[PDB]
């Protein structure tokens, strides 16, 4: 297999993350059974590493699903760390990584051995090794739920320094989230196209792939807007380049 | 008891934080038994809620003790969240909360029932209810170790907008960390007096309590320097005040 082996101590981490997240939930929905949640997730670890479908995680979702505050959803592509850092544990925004069912698996890997019953810590199938592996099918199901339950102002953070452009036509955002947005409960979609400090400006609002994304969103009838290097996030990026002309203060 | 009662699901959170932190440790010091570490921590939990001494966590420390990179220690007072956020999980600096024995207990509470084998999820003694309570004794032992294991350039983040002064003369830094610094392996000490955006300038370098701190450190033979609103941290504060004049970019 051509992808990371399952994460060491998967269960403790999962349960730990789940416990800490409960505290964030409001009491009226704080009653989440982390053990039951782990057992529903655990199902994919009993199947063939190439025979897991997004629907296998349905129970998991039912047991961990909770509401996402209006105008608090934050989608993204090629900016994982900047998103978690900026969102700051649900304080600023609530991206998938900061929603119960996403928090428990963020950055982790998992899959069962090809022929044995135990977990494969050596490697796990990549989308290329086979389409229906545990990790991809997981995110597809989680990405779908996240989009469906998002409302208000939809924020999206894309990478303008990414060599393949800011919008991957075949990413999770394009194939599993955009098609699941409830236009009925979405006011407008705002995009933040970020560039590395000094780093390359491969694409800015309205250029290359950004035209394709913008066109799709507008055809689907969404109110659309795009901002290059949205200030708050730029300031966070700047923390690591305090002495760079782009980061100098008045 | 007047302080917060023990954290719900304390064991799962503990083991989860411990397992996750293991990945951040050097392969040489990656051999950490979380379960064993927990059992050691529990040795203080089985005692009377007002009869726990720092020495009770000696075993805990022993089994979780790991080295701290040179020049990466970051001490502080009245700026817990700003430090955790700036340290960015051992990426920039490694504060007590980003060291194994600190990470497993950051923000949590714990204590045995006044008179019963179970944990008291109702309330835990504060420093007033009694001095030798589980939580305060914990941080004393942890602070002493963190201090003893620090080296190179020592950094300290203080809140210059703190009504009672930047340097608490009766806090953990003053009573349990400064006394334990190893001058022999310390090059210099640098202070960062931070102020809230716009917030009050109660004290700055060379004023009030700062005069006391500087004089104490100089009397001990350390090289000293103090910076007002250290830039990188300022930028991080600015993330939440992007439009404020103190945060305008050039
Ligand atoms: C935005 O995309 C760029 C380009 O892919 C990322 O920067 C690269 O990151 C890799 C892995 O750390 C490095 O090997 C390259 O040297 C980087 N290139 C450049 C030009 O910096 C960047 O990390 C992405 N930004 C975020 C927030 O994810
Ligand atoms: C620095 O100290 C100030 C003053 O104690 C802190 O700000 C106060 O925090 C309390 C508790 O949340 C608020 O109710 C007050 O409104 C705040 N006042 C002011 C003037 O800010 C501040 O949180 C501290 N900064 C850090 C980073 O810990």
């Amino acid at each position: 297999w051509r992808a990371e082996g399952t994460s060491a101590h998967l269960r403790d981490i999962f349960l730990g993350r789940c416990a800490e997240y409960r505290a964030l939930l409001s009491p009226e929905q704080r009653n989440k059974d982390c053990t039951a949640i782990w057992e529903a997730f655990k199902v994919a670890l009993d199947k063939d590493p190439c025979s897991v479908l997004p629907s296998d995680y349905d129970l998991f979702i039912t047991l961990s699903r909770h509401s996402i505050p209006r105008d608090k959803s934050l989608f993204w592509e090629n900016s994982h760390l900047l998103v978690n850092s900026f969102a700051d544990n649900t304080r600023r925004f609530m991206p998938l990584s900061d929603v119960l069912y996403g928090r428990v698996a963020d950055f982790l890997s998992w899959c069962r051995q090809k022929a044995d019953s135990g977990l494969d810590y050596q490697s796990c199938p990549t989308s290329e090794d086979c389409e229906n592996n545990p990790v991809d099918s997981f995110w597809k199901r989680a990405s779908i739920q996240y989009s469906k339950d998002s409302s208000g102002v939809i924020h999206v953070m894309l990478n303008g320094s990414e060599p393949t452009g800011a919008y991957p036509i075949k990413g999770f955002f394009a194939d599993y989230e955009i098609p699941n947005l409830q236009k009925e409960k979405i006011t407008r979609i705002e995009i933040w196209v970020m560039h590395e400090i000094g780093g390359p400006n491969v694409e800015s609002c309205g250029e290359g792939s950004m035209k394709v994304l913008e066109k799709r969103l507008k055809d689907m009838g969404f109110q659309y807007s795009c901002i290059n290097d949205y200030r708050p996030v730029k300031l966070l990026q700047c923390v690591d380049h305090s002495t760079h002309p782009d980061c100098a203060l008045k």
